This record gives C-alpha cells, sequence and structure tokens, in this order.
C-alpha cells in the first residue's frame, strides 16, 4: 500500500534548527532530493531542492496542504496554524480576505502600519542616541499592528496590559522553540506554564469579544472580531458552523503569535545586517532621500520606485532563512509522488534553506548581498526561489502584511536616524543563536542618532 522514499536507518550536546538543516542537506547528497527519516516508527518525508518543493507544494498543492500534528489538550487546533480539513479551509479563506480589507470597515491596513511607524520612530527618539538593545521596541510595533487589526486598539509601550500580553507571548514562544538533544529539551515544569498562559491569552481575547458583542452592527464592522462575529450571524441555520466563539478565540491567538514574533525577529536581524554593511545602509538612505525626503512618511507606492531598497529587504529575508524547515506539513490523502506512494497522514518537512540558499539561483548564497535581487543593470530582479513565507496553499496568510511592515518600518527608521555600533563593524559577530525552530540573531546593542549630513 505505502512506498515511502529511501533513507537512513531509524532513531536518528544541544541541537538547533540550523544544525538540523545542515544534516538534511548532507543526507540529500547521499539519497537525493526526496528521502525519509524515521523516528522510532514515525516517518517524515523530507523535500529538498526547488524542483521537489514546487512539484509538491505548488503542483500538488491540495495533497500537500495538511498540517503536521505534541498535540496539546490546550486544544489549539481550532484556529489556522494547527487546523486541518474543512475547518482550516474556511477559516483560512475568511482570514485572508479580512486581512486584505474585506469586511473590516474603511480604515486600511496600510494606515495602521503607518501610524505604528510614526510611534516606533517616536519611541526610538526617547532612547536619546544612547546604547540600546532594540528587542523590546521592535517587538511592540508588530504586536500593535495586530492588536489594532483584531481589537481596534493600540497601546502605549508602557501600558501594563500590553506588557503582559507580550510577556506571555514571548514565554510560550521560548518554550516551544527550545533546542533538541531524539527529544525536545523541554519538560522541567514548562508544559504547565504553557497551558496556563494559553488560558490567560484566550480569556483576554474572550473579554474583548464580549464588549464587541454589545455594540454589534451588520453595517459597521471595524475589526476582525466584528467581521468574524457578523459571519457567525450569516452562518446560523447552517449548523454545525466552523465559525464559533472557540475558533474566533483560537484564530486571534494564532494571529497574535505568528504575527508578532516573525516580523520582530526579522526587523532585529535587518538592523544587525545594516550595522555590519554600512555601504548598503548609505545607498538605502540615499534612495529614501531621492524618492521620499524626510518630510512625509513612507508609503507602499514608493517601493516600485526604490529597487535597491526593495532588494535589501528581499535579501535580509533570503539570507537570514528565518524558518529553515518552515512548519511541518502532512499529506491530505494517499498520493503518488514520483515513484513513491505516500499515505494520508504522513508528515512532510520542507527545506526552505535548500531553496533560499540555492547556489545556482543565488551564487555565493552564504553572503549578504542585495545584488542577489538585482539584474546586471541594477534593476529589481524577482525570483521564484524567494520563498521565505513558504509556498502553495499554506503560504503565510500575513505575507502581504509582513511585506508592508518590513518596508515601512525599515524605511521610517532609516529616514530619521543613522545607526551606530559600539563594537566595530569589522568584528561584530552575526552568527545565529541556537533555537529549535527559527534563525534568531545574537544580542547586540546600538544607538539611533537623529539624522544629519
Ligand atoms: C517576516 C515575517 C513572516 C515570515 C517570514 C513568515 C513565514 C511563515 C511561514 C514559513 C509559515 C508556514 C507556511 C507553511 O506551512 O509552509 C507561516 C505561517 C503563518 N503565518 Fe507567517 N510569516 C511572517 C509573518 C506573519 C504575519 C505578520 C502574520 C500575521 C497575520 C502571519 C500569520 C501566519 C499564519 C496564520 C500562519 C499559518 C498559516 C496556515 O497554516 O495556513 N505571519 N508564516
Ligand atoms: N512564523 C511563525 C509562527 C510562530 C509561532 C507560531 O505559533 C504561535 C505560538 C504561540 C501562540 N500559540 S499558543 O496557543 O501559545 C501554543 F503554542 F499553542 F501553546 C500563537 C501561535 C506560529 C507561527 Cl506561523
Amino acid at each position: 500500500r505505502g512506498k515511502l522514499p529511501p533513507g537512513p536507518t531509524p532513531l536518528p550536546l544541544q541541537i538547533g534548527i540550523k544544525d538540523i538543516s545542515k544534516s538534511l542537506t548532507n543526507l540529500s547528497k547521499v539519497y537525493g532530493p526526496v528521502f525519509t527519516l524515521y523516528f522510532g516508527l514515525k516517518p517524515i518525508v523530507v523535500l529538498h531542492g526547488y524542483e521537489a518543493v514546487k512539484e509538491a507544494l505548488i503542483d500538488l498543492g491540495e495533497e500537500f496542504s495538511g498540517r503536521g500534528i505534541l498535540a496539546e489538550r490546550a486544544n489549539r487546533g481550532f484556529g489556522i496554524v494547527f487546523s486541518n480539513g474543512k475547518k482550516w479551509k474556511e477559516i483560512r479563506r475568511f482570514s485572508l480576505m479580512t486581512l486584505r480589507n474585506f469586511g473590516m470597515g474603511k480604515r486600511s491596513i496600510e494606515d495602521r502600519v503607518q501610524e505604528e511607524a510614526r510611534c516606533l520612530v517616536e519611541e526610538l527618539r526617547k532612547t536619546k542616541a544612547s546604547p540600546c538593545d532594540p528587542t523590546f521596541i521592535l517587538g511592540c510595533a508588530p504586536c500593535n499592528v495586530i492588536c489594532s487589526i483584531i481589537f481596534h486598539k493600540r497601546f502605549d509601550y508602557k501600558d501594563q496590559q500590553f506588557l503582559n500580553l507580550m510577556e506571555k507571548l514571548n514565554e510560550n514562544i521560548k518554550i516551544l522553540s527550545s533546542p533538541w538533544i531524539p527529544i525536545i529539551d523541554y519538560f522541567p515544569g514548562t508544559h504547565n506554564k504553557l497551558l496556563k498562559n494559553v488560558a490567560f491569552m484566550k480569556s483576554y481575547i474572550l473579554e474583548k469579544v464580549k464588549e464587541h458583542q454589545e455594540s454589534m452592527d451588520m453595517n459597521n464592522p471595524q475589526d476582525f472580531i466584528d467581521c468574524f462575529l457578523m459571519k457567525m450571524e450569516k452562518e446560523k441555520h447552517n449548523q454545525p458552523s466552523e465559525f464559533t466563539i472557540e475558533s474566533l478565540e483560537n484564530t486571534a491567538v494564532d494571529l497574535f503569535g505568528a504575527g508578532t514574533e516573525t516580523t520582530s525577529t526579522t526587523l532585529r536581524y535587518a538592523l544587525l545586517l545594516l550595522l555590519k554593511h554600512p555601504e548598503v545602509t548609505a545607498k538605502v538612505q540615499e534612495e529614501i532621500e531621492r524618492v521620499i525626503g524626510r518630510n512625509r512618511s513612507p508609503c507602499m507606492q514608493d517601493r516600485s520606485h526604490m529597487p535597491y531598497t526593495d532588494a535589501v529587504v528581499h535579501e535580509v529575508q533570503r539570507y537570514i532563512d528565518l524558518l529553515p524547515t518552515s512548519l511541518p506539513h502532512a499529506v491530505t490523502c494517499d498520493i503518488k509522488f514520483r515513484n513513491y506512494l505516500i499515505p494520508k497522514g504522513t508528515t512532510i518537512l520542507i527545506s526552505l534553506t535548500s531553496v533560499l540558499h540555492d547556489n545556482k539561483e543565488f551564487p555565493n548564497p552564504e553572503m549578504f548581498d542585495p545584488h542577489h535581487f538585482l539584474d546586471e543593470g541594477g534593476n529589481f530582479k524577482k525570483s521564484k526561489y524567494f520563498m521565505p513565507f513558504s509556498a502553495g496553499k499554506r503560504i503565510c496568510v500575513g505575507e502581504a502584511l509582513a511585506g508592508m511592515e518590513l518596508f515601512l518600518f525599515l524605511t521610517s527608521i532609516l529616514q530619521n536616524f543613522n545607526l551606530k555600533s559600539l563594537v566595530d563593524p569589522k568584528n561584530l559577530d552575526t552568527t545565529p543563536v541556537v533555537n529549535g525552530f527559527a534563525s534568531v540573531p545574537p544580542f547586540y546593542q546600538l544607538c539611533f542618532i537623529p539624522i544629519h549630513h
């Protein structure tokens, strides 16, 4: 019945995602672009190289759109990230369109992101050009964009309610992306801190949902909760609906989480690379002058006029390889793939590293170089190998939102400040710190000096 691809014999100090990714690439030279690993008896089919990822995720997108299963009695399978089947499908679709300004009133997403870019620059001023770990401030901006989308609220960076939300978020994140040693490093007294925090986040959202239910109005939705509340309205006498209070709560939490950390970390990584490559930062600052000036705030229509800057933002995401193995997929049914027969349910692991760091598409793929996204005349050159957000039907739902944040926030920063390293660029170490899921940048500090020539 099942014929899985070949692989090494089963079962196989502190091991991070980048070490895992490197092992995966070494195994592909032995067995080729598609291979199986077993862990005891649980098999995992690995897809390595662009032709394998495309054929599977894109040309057989439906079959490969499942999500890999611990299970958590936390019971978090009711949103988007952890859901499967019919439920995932409708919730994902609904979320996509709401995130593209459908059903959410007349204020745009861009507007939200631009408002936050202004506050982000205000807070950056308050560090007074003195040495700063940007971790916290860069966390708060994406978190507020999402708060605003889901609840219609943004917060001061000192507000204790906003602080608590982020703390609980960071905690669950740290727990879940712990390194391996075989098995996941974690177990101490941690499974319970997870579940508690989860319960606290879901209650905080449910409290907001109760308020929204009071003033609810088919003609005036203004955020995700209203839009979701009003879809439940139209889905009565269509029992049993996928749209419930339970799944609204789970979906909003998925979006908080997924939306705050990935962008935070990418921004922090982008500042590190800009400190290390000052000639790149200068051409970015030149381009911003020439197209935007220091007068008005950046907008998305500027990007088309700013090829160099566009290549830099692209090259940060390609270089850093934020999620080397994406998140685990699974096949939705039994499927013929090349010469293999993969049973319904089998875990699929996708090597995004093998794509982003392809040595023919991106010669010297280990180096940071904006010309990876420029043609020989200096125009913007897009690439089918740009898959930081994955590909196919499970492509990141906040793809468009994340592109906006990275561009608007990075250009606002660079429009108003120069960046100064305390360590000499020459020596500044930029190797990622070990993490079980993601490429995380090392600690660094810098000063934001308000702008002068
Ligand atoms: C630099 C920013 C970001 C990167 C690099 C990134 C990358 C990814 C990747 C690789 C996945 C997994 C896709 C797969 O399974 O193959 C994912 C999923 C997801 N992203 Fe993002 N993401 C980012 C920002 C965001 C933002 C801002 C949101 C806000 C809405 C978001 C919401 C999600 C959700 C909900 C999923 C789960 C999708 C599903 O299972 O269908 N992401 N992202
Ligand atoms: N990139 C990315 C990315 C990062 C984290 C992530 O999971 C988040 C983990 C934290 C929140 N989930 S939760 O309920 O605390 C948990 F993890 F299930 F316990 C919200 C989802 C999901 C994604 Cl897509």
